[PDB]
């Protein structure tokens, strides 16, 4: 995928968004931004530019999937790719979040390896 996709990734934990933003630079992509819940999220989506968004589920101020259903449910943004990256594991929450939209799933802890995958299966089924 275009090397220059601008990134959204999102969790309410410093940790684990680092982890994700090292890991996308090693695959290449260096346009990446972060947020702590999806208020903070929104309003930067709002800012344009976002062409593919991680996140978390547990959060303050809005949740994972409540921002999931927000960005599905916007015009402006509906097709906006969107992965979880979770440690809900339970298959309640994977369907709740897979029939809200989402472009994928990932469970915590989980390794490089593992994400890579799930980006390129993702680029793959959107021809990107
Ligand atoms: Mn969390
Ligand atoms: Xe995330």
């Amino acid at each position: 995928a275009d090397k220059e996709l601008k990134f959204l990734v999102v969790d309410d934990f410093s940790t684990m968004r680092r982890i994700v933003r090292n890991l996308l630079k090693e695959l290449g992509f260096n346009n990446v931004e972060e947020a702590e819940d999806g208020v903070d999220a929104l309003n930067k989506l709002q800012a344009g530019g976002y062409g593919f968004v991680i996140s978390d589920w547990n959060m303050p101020n809005m949740d994972g999937l409540e921002l999931l259903k927000t960005i599905r449910a916007d015009g402006a943004m509906s097709a906006l790719p969107v992965l979880m990256v979770t440690a809900e594991a339970k298959k309640e929450n994977i369907i709740a979040a897979a029939q809200a939209g989402a472009s994928g799933y990932v469970v915590k802890p989980f390794t490089a390896a593992t994400l890579e995958e799930k980006l390129n299966k993702i680029f793959e089924k959107l021809g990107m």
